[PDB]
């Protein structure tokens, strides 16, 4: 990885922020001959802020539809006494200045949520490209909001069974909240509201699973799958932490009970796992078992509420309250969860794959 | 990043498997004139298992105990019915065959705890830089073990009072358990000898603090600090989670309580924040405030127990236990986390200061 | 490296063949705080072919003319019975088809020229970038077209004086052929409308100098100066060969006579060296003397001719004359070889300061 | 590419001076299973300097004599009034001292030929595994010392057909100047002797031709085949021009003569072509074709005579006489540029490989 480009063999560069003249991408690796239009990529980019303003256009990389192995540009171009007093608090308005010396006049920048648009634009070619693969499925849901939280627990048979069969239809069903959950979402419906009345804003956690990944990805000792995933969701807006299979609350297990009997498969075909508390890497290698895994995403520093903070000049003042803000922004980021769970595996997908052919002929 | 190497412009390239001949790594773009011999370098080493067997050898890059610039080698010399039967339960034994058609006879090999040394070898370079940079402190320590944890709340006064004073001679101090608080290590203690006797394994959680980090350090959108971080500790044998700051618990706090106000610090040059739930990082830029993180790290798969396990020909069996094993490695762990801290730190620094050059040039 | 991408801490991606939307490339890394606007680019843009048809967009990571240091999208966008026959001979036409299994439809795609746009839009970048931090001077000019060449011996006085003072303004002021040498210019144009009646190609060799070039740069032992100078001339289209310094001819002169001797400069602020058959470069390091090369550039193998080739289907045909193409296209790669040369340096400059600051912290 | 690390998938870091401890390298990537010890490594690391000194000792990522996936360390132990007064003319003496601040005490270090150690251990492994992938030939010969030159005319029928049989075994059983012609071997030892008695060193010129290489290899648009060599092998000490294909001397042939028609292979299985001034690549990738390239390389710096030479303190001196070097050194970078190209080679066909299985999947 580098700076602004993710990925190595499937590796995407993006660019863009809001003020500018336009946000996008170049995606270098796609395997040639895919059917790839806009259509394959505004689903997700339109799922990004739920006349039609956010939409792709395809710069290269594409003849009749189908990709030639180019690379392959796409973009949305932008429609786009307080400011610049105060660095607004808890945003890398101050951490811009201290970097480049120089900050966007207004909102955010780079550092704001519109750079995102490469992130999606490319996860898309690689949620297809994983579809071709091993009919890989990668759906993301809000399992918190706050105190309101969903009974993720791991070991939770019914929480693993709704990993094992959640869809991105099924999400999307249920309102813009995308919880699956209809008590937990409920009670996530009235603590947005209060928050939103409160002029505050509040955090959340998404949950992502990934369904029939194939055996062997990830890249020791560095570039590990869950190495590589953490890096992809920890570089999102607004992360403050990850973790995957039994995570935080596992290391309250003792290995009699934690650890991971195998199994040959009941359709007989393959050694499994009786349970999943390994999240379906095993030594930084995935096993072919689910892989689900929980970023949590702060509270947005945006209020619409009175700030008592201190100027660039560093005087003791009084951030007025913009006013304007949705208190939960969490459940938007549940698209983007999925395009970088995406791009990670495309591209630990190609790297394996590569020693696969060369597993075969030096054998 | 790629495969075993870490880092950009400081990076290192690890090697090495416990029951071949010798493990270590290849550090590349330290910077010339450093004094570094062997006594830099053992001290962290010498923390990894608490003759002298695991000690260290320089093969190039110094001269006269100074770096001259070019790659530094550095190395330990390997002293090393139910073998490949079953794979072991939530151990790497069947994703290695499947990745790479082959494991090592036995114990692991590049999946196992050996490899790190090449980590904290490397680690103990970028540590020496960063202090003389910035005077960085980087101290870890072992914040829960199983059900019994540290009141790690980062709005707790008392809890970042430590973060702030904590020390590396005060954590070794304590015993082998690496927790500095008393109350919560006797019970920490008494958990361990609890799995002991039961011929278990437990988990734990290391928190790991990082003081006096030089402002502008990141590279967004994907190479973020927090990013990089995670990257670095997710990569790392066992570990199932990540968070920093505020974490995972800040998604509960109104964004009115979890922004951090700015002001002019009291040594009067320059502006600090009154709290630090963002953890030193805002918009993955660090800000000169506490770095302060979480990592969990999975209960071992190598229990002195037996269990119930299928072939790798499939067939269900019972494996046997091999009853040798401490029940608790966490503790091993926190010189691995502060080693994979500062390579992450210095790289960042190194690309930073080489923009703080063209900032003023093209100035 | 990596396919699209050249550099490493100042990284360009390019994308973009003839007959698609758009044709540009992101810069990521650039210094912020550059004046930057369409015209500190078009210049080099607009010299690549002699409405306005190729004009840049800068499409991010500037406000108010200045970089913010963020990526820098850039855009040109693209106003675009024997096909699919024949592969054209010495085309990249079969190549694509065996590698992609598909190829543009007309006009070669990607392996065309049209893709040096993004190296020249963001050479010019770097060319600021390197005349704000040591004046640095990057002048390429022709000096053979066929079997007509100038007299470029490295020992000849004359010639080494023509390195030292030629600048741009002088190279397109002799005409399209852009040959410094009046008497060998005129053999110039009178060998290339000899070609030209004949409907027939010819081939050239560009010679390029890099004066005030800082000393330091290069990164052994892969990453030497003269290597990234090669990679990054021999990765441009119908380049067949690269030498610097002495290069190929230098081989037969001895090293009493060809080893440059050190003397300190007549303005007395540095060492220099009394001749420069090194080329600028000595153990893959810029000394701060003049960098020059050469690059041979191979005849259009699209000929305004019959020729006799297999088909796809491989039965032996005539592919008919097409008969529209200019025979000396050598002189359009002057800027692209300009542009290739200041992407490397400023890549180089960038890391040798950060390890100038290393330098200056660990001593 | 990154300092001294080569490859993107098959990776190659690189360690070691002269007068340090062990010189070597970590090779990361290469495939499982392949049959590997000492015995594969040597004889090309014996070929450099034509007790056995230079022995090299596997360190890891191998069992049973065949690899596991894991990274490969690799060593070679090392035994090893004017001094430090002048910087030696042609030498990276004073280079280093600017860019480091500090030089090995003698004898150049990184920057001599000791390094290219790692080089050949790598490229020995690689060599092994492009003999499985498609039976690849990979022979370097000396064509040039000084004056005296071999007839490497490209459309030469007689060179190109020595190009298709050459051997390793021929090439060594001539003698020590690895030159397979007669007649201009003859004229070689004669002008060796000439310099050998004037204490002065002369240059040289070697061939290198790839037979079997697969179609598909090369990543444009930056890390085309072409120039991915050409950035191997102008890494190399002392090399100091590049060429491939017709080079330099094919400018001069119009492309009516120069084009390379098509034509379906006398074997019957494949669209070869008729002549080969491609040299094997076209538009940066490999068309199965013959692979031939020269590399220059300059005349031995370290001559056996004084030199005139200004000192560090830059007042004007006499360097004198070393005495006790071999005037001819070209033959000995043989296995060298055969090593460096068949590092090239893998690396891209692990690469085009991954891009063959996702061409298989999205089809
Ligand atoms: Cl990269
Ligand atoms: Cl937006
Ligand atoms: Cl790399
Ligand atoms: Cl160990
Ligand atoms: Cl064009
Ligand atoms: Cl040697």
């Amino acid at each position: 990885q580098g700076m602004s480009t993710f990925g190595s063999v499937f590796r995407v560069t993006t660019y863009g922020e809001s003020h500018c003249k336009s946000v996008g991408c170049i995606v270098d690796g796609c395997p040639p001959g895919l059917e790839l239009t806009e259509a394959d990529i505004q689903p997700q980019l339109s799922r990004r802020r739920p006349n039609e303003k956010d939409q792709v256009q395809i710069q290269s990389g594409t003849e009749h539809g189908k990709t030639l192995g180019s690379p392959i540009g796409m973009m949305v171009m932008n429609q786009d006494s307080e400011t610049d007093l105060y660095p607004r608090p808890s945003h890398a308005d101050w951490t811009y200045m201290q970097k480049y010396g120089v900050k966007s006049a207004s909102g955010g920048g780079r550092s704001s949520a519109r750079e995102t648009i490469g992130r999606v634009a490319a996860g898309a070619i690689a949620e297809k490209i994983l579809k071709k693969a091993n009919n890989v499925e990668i759906v993301a849901f809000v399992s918190s909001i706050g105190e309101v939280s969903m009974d993720r627990n791991p070991q939770d048979a019914k929480f693993q069974q709704l990993l094992n069969t959640i869809t991105r239809e099924e999400v999307d069903s249920v309102g813009p909240i995308r919880c699956p959950d209809p008590e937990v979402r409920e009670q996530m419906v009235k603590v947005i509201e209060k928050y939103r009345d409160a002029k505050d804003s509040i955090g959340g956690v998404v949950t992502c699973v990934i369904r029939n990944c194939p055996v062997g990805l990830g890249e020791p000792c560095f570039d590990k799958l869950e190495a590589t995933l953490a890096h992809a969701m920890m570089s999102l807006p607004a992360t403050k932490g990850f973790e995957f299979g039994s995570g935080f609350a596992g290391t309250r297990i003792p290995g009699s009970k934690h650890n991971d009997p195998f199994y040959f498969s009941e359709e007989d075909q393959r050694l499994r796992t009786k349970t999943n508390n390994s999240g379906g890497v095993q030594g930084g290698i995935s096993n072919g078992e689910n892989i689900y895994f929980s970023v949590a995403f702060k509270s947005a520093a945006t209020i619409s509420q009175e700030q008592e903070t201190s100027t660039y000049d560093g005087k003791d003042g009084v951030l007025a309250a913009r006013g304007r803000h949705d208190p939960s922004v969490t459940p938007r980021a549940v698209p983007i969860v999925e395009s970088m769970a995406a791009l990670v595996l495309v591209d630990q997908l190609l790297i394996q794959k590569s020693r696969e052919y060369g597993k075969s002929i030096v054998a």
